[PDB]
């Protein structure tokens, strides 16, 4: 059975959302947070931050439902939530207000061009952009799964302001990256998902397990050096449970699975994806443009969308179209490009523990 | 690499530990009390909780080197720990003093009688009782895995006085075993086991799987409605993360097994628990007795150990010695016992949501 606040209880109605829909995205939005922000003060702000998660959940599989242009306008309603006064009540007064609300409507943005029946020249602008390099990928992929967002929530949450620098954001998504792409990655392969770090980095176990264990090691350095503060569990917090989901979420498949992480995808769960089983989306093979959208980006997504065609990889192998064909349904790397990738993530200590202090 | 706080970096020296092991010990405690007492306020109390899980961690593959009559003596060094003077800056001054003090000592006693060279009477006797009915192994598995010690260990280092009821600790322990239990089924199996609820109930994977998704549930309702509190989380977070250990700590084999969880064991990883990897001890086929422990006993456990044995199942299979002879290591139930602990498992959340109030 799912379990949530009764505060939210009478959420998303009069939507286009099923009962059975309406029920799973409270559910899921709740033990995201749940799992991602255990520790926290303030209860407003944190429902606040739910519901923004149970939009966040919308997009993610039926972005057709959820209008991206209005998020960050005052007074608009999307699906019944005032989705700028929801981000006023947790970032407002903290250092990373602006940079937040551009990060949220940014995910939200690629999460429904990526969840769109026809592929637009955005959304491919996009898919090109995330395969340009191993710290773009980073980058982009923080945003997607909400990394810096959550971390800087959690510490709202907490009625305190994030202090993290830039570097100190890069590093720890990096690590939960590495740790999530890895766990989520027979998920991810049955979604014939672009999003994926292992993708690009090549699916060889070998590598994975080596940098999982890396990434695992620098976050329990991170946890013994931060766990005394407030802001160093709330990071501590969102990073350690991001694979730790796929076992205490219901969004994942441990109990069906037979109580098992890790075990490869079949065609039986890419149909369960294709059909939305746990909010699940499969990217199967234009009407927002740059300009259209441009206002919401945060900077190093705006400059990814207009990368210089001269100065991308020719022995990367691209498509018309990208997802699945009936595996990851994005650029697919050369082997040049494929060991610049490895070479970065297998360099992360050494990056991580300068980025860290 | 193994990370763990400068205070404790110097203990456990010149005791008849090797290096490896030293680190290995001092970090299994370290990741152990981080993972299920992630939210505290007391360092001194915390720091004081690992140097106890530490000792724990010591009994429970090498119990010769622990010396139990000396834990609860004031002044007693035990591997130089100052043991009485660690659980009176824990828990002196809670409602719950006492009864700990007796819960760490049973705990100890009995991982020392397990992981023992020559099974004693004492031991016989333990084994026994914890196949006598599916309460009392919950009851004697909640000391054993240090269930209701850890949640009030947890609100102790907030700073709190612990008040839950005696059922809100069954029903914490019962739901925290039967997702423990499920997760380090083949872990359990490897090790020939005596202390796993799947040994009793049957292997079956429908059982496991049915038993798991209600005590997740179960556990997912109790947040709901008790995380808006400093008590409530420190139960929540250490029942929730119990089966999620095999992925973040070490101790387990996460990454080593091919980034998985609950592939069938092997006989190499019989061979690896009876070789204490990753600090694991295999149970391969009398000097304290009774009288000479019976002090440090909690009130079930007394009981257990002294249980008629006019009243003892005999269509129960029982041993002269137990352990592992080349599966689980203890009694071997009935039909009719298992139905009875089966029956027991299944009507958990009508027992909970009562016991939960
Ligand atoms: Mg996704
Ligand atoms: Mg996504
Ligand atoms: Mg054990
Ligand atoms: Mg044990
Ligand atoms: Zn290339
Ligand atoms: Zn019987």
């Amino acid at each position: 059975q799912l379990h949530y606040p009764k505060e939210i209880e009478n959420d998303l109605m009069n939507c286009g959302l099923t009962e059975k829909e309406r029920v799973e995205i409270l559910a899921t939005a709740w033990e995201y947070v749940r799992c991602g922000v255990p520790e926290f003060t303030n209860w407003e702000k944190y429902i606040a931050f739910v519901r923004l998660t149970a939009l966040t959940t919308v997009a993610e599989y039926r972005g057709k439902l959820v209008d991206i242009d209005r998020l960050l306008t005052p007074g608009e309603y999307v699906l019944g939530y005032p989705v700028r006064e929801l981000l006023d009540t947790l970032f407002a007064g903290t250092s990373v207000y602006e940079a937040m609300l551009q990060e949220y409507a940014s995910c939200l943005l690629f999460m429904a061009e990526k969840t769109r029946d026809h592929q637009s020249d955005l959304c491919k602008k996009y898919i090109e952009a995330i395969a340009s390099s191993p710290s773009r990928y980073y980058r982009l992929r923080d945003c997607d799964a909400q990394v810096r967002l959550f971390i800087a929530a959690a510490v709202a949450c907490n009625d305190l302001d994030p202090d993290f620098t830039e570097m100190e954001y890069q590093a720890m998504a990096e690590i939960g990256i590495t740790l999530y792409d890895a766990v989520a990655f027979y998920k991810h392969r049955a979604e014939a998902e672009v999003s994926n770090l292992y993708a690009y980095c090549g699916q060889d176990l070998e590598f994975r397990q080596e940098v999982y264990q890396t990434a695992r090691s620098t976050l329990w350095a991170l946890e013994t050096m931060w766990c005394k503060t407030v802001q160093g569990r709330s990071a501590i917090n969102l990073l350690k449970n991001l694979p730790l989901i796929h076992m205490s979420m219901r969004r994942y498949r441990f109990v069906e699975d037979g109580l098992t992480i890790g075990k490869p995808e079949t065609s039986a769960v890419v149909r369960a994806a294709r059909n939305h089983v746990k909010l699940w989306y499969r990217n199967d093979a234009m009407e927002r443009s740059f300009e259209s959208v441009q206002y919401m980006l945060y900077p190093e997504l705006k400059e990814a969308l207009q990368l210089p065609i001269t100065e991308m990889c020719q022995k990367c192998t691209r498509r018309e179209v990208y997802g699945g064909v009936s595996q990851f349904g994005g650029v697919v790397l050369c082997k040049d490009s494929q060991e610049e990738w490895r070479h970065y993530v297998r360099s992360s200590e050494s990056r991580h523990l300068d980025w860290l202090g």
